[PDB]
DNA sequence: CCGACAGCGCATCAGC
DNA sequence: GCTGATGCGC
DNA sequence: GTCGG
């Protein structure tokens, strides 16, 4: 937390491009230049200190210069203060309103919590749910909980059928002590890219953990990705533990490795990694990592028996999931 | 100094 | 109904 | 907003 003045005031002005200007350029170099930042080894003195680092650039450098003197941004201090702006921010911080659904509810009048309260009837499931858990959702989850929650889930999804792999990723696979939301990569040997000799194989599992309980509401459901709520059963007289996000998706057995190595992230290790690829002639996605043409069309799938075989692939020193999380 | 910026599942919509 | 674009959350 | 060619 060297420089958690600067990497907090970037984060601010990135989620300022997202969710206002629906600049989701700006937004990715804020977000980049944060993370940059947040892992250099030394409290940052100068923009011009900063501006060496990559992602950092001149306006960048520049803010930080005026943050470092006066502990503050007036671009940021003016944004605080525009009730619209504002607005939007607030209403995108419930799951399923993004950029567009938050303008068009500030200028129907919607704003508040309370005024998203009194008209449920206008929003979809997804919103619905994401505003139900609005204090939930805010809530960090105790890696102590994350324990638990694993638990449940491999042991059920055991019962349901010995051959399912379950594997718990994100920031918890990444060693954090708290996470944000629960991620679960499932594979099934029936489940290939070559062939699904078995269907329903996401639901059987989805359902499994609804009737035991745990899973108390679905934002979205499909073939291979369910997005929904969860929570911990509680003991005698004791409250409530808050609803969690959990997110659950099956991947083809045979491509685990891209798959896990896309689950573990970060989000903005991913992008950097894909971007990494790029420049050295491939495209990677949470199913594979293809070579590009000569004219820029991915080939095919590459041979794939680990995560480091990703990184070779693209000249990279291997990264333990605990040195991800940018 | 301009084009590129990672890549994709599900929900929702418009147009036919 | 299907296709394809858009919004959203990764 | 930043960076590479
Ligand atoms: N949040 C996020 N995750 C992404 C993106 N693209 C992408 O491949 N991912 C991957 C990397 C993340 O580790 C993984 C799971 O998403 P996540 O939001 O749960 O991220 P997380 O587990 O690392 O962090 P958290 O739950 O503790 O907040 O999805 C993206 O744009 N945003
Ligand atoms: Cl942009
Ligand atoms: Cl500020
Ligand atoms: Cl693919
Ligand atoms: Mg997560
Ligand atoms: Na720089
Ligand atoms: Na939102
Ligand atoms: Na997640």
């Amino acid at each position: 937390t060297l420089n958690g003045g600067i990497t907090d005031m970037l984060t601010e002005l990135a989620n300022f491009e997202k969710n206002v200007s629906q600049a989701i350029h700006k937004y990715n170099a804020y977000r980049k230049a944060a993370s940059v930042i947040a892992k250099y080894p030394h409290k940052i003195k100068s923009g011009a200190e900063a501006k060496k680092l990559p992602g950092v650039g001149t306006k960048i450098a520049e803010k930080i210069d005026e943050f470092l003197a006066t502990g503050k941004l007036r671009k940021l201090e003016k944004i605080r203060q525009d009730d619209t702006s504002s607005s939007i921010n607030f209403l995108t911080r419930v799951s399923g309103i993004g950029p567009s659904a938050a303008r068009k509810f500030v200028d129907e009048g919607i704003k508040t919590l309370e005024d998203l309260r009194k008209n449920e009837d206008k929003l979809n499931h997804h919103q619905r749910i994401g505003l139900k858990y609005f204090g939930d959702f805010e809530k960090r989850i105790p890696r102590e909980e994350m324990l638990q929650m694993q638990d449940i889930v491999l042991n059920e999804v055991k019962k349901v059928d010995s051959e399912y792999i379950a594997t718990v990723c994100g920031s918890f696979r990444r060693g954090a002590e708290s996470s944000g939301d629960m991620d679960v990569l499932l594979t099934h040997p029936s489940f290939t890219s070559e062939s699904t000799k078995q269907p329903k194989l996401l639901h059987q599992v989805v359902e499994q953990l609804q009737k035991v309980h745990f899973i108390t509401d679905t934002l979205s459901k499909g073939e291979t990705k369910f997005m929904g709520v969860c929570q911990l059963p509680s003991k005698n007289d004791e409250k409530e533990y808050p609803h969690r996000r959990i997110d659950i998706r099956l991947i083809p057995k045979d491509q685990y490795y891209c798959g896990v190595l896309y689950f573990t992230g970060s989000d903005i290790f991913n992008k950097n990694m894909r971007a990494h690829a790029l420049e050295k002639g491939f495209t990677i996605n949470e199913y594979t990592i293809r070579p590009l043409g000569v004219t820029g069309v991915a080939g095919e799938p590459l041979p794939v028996d680990s995560e480091k075989d990703i990184f070779d692939y693209i000249q990279w020193k291997y990264r333990e999931p605990k040195d991800r999380s940018e």
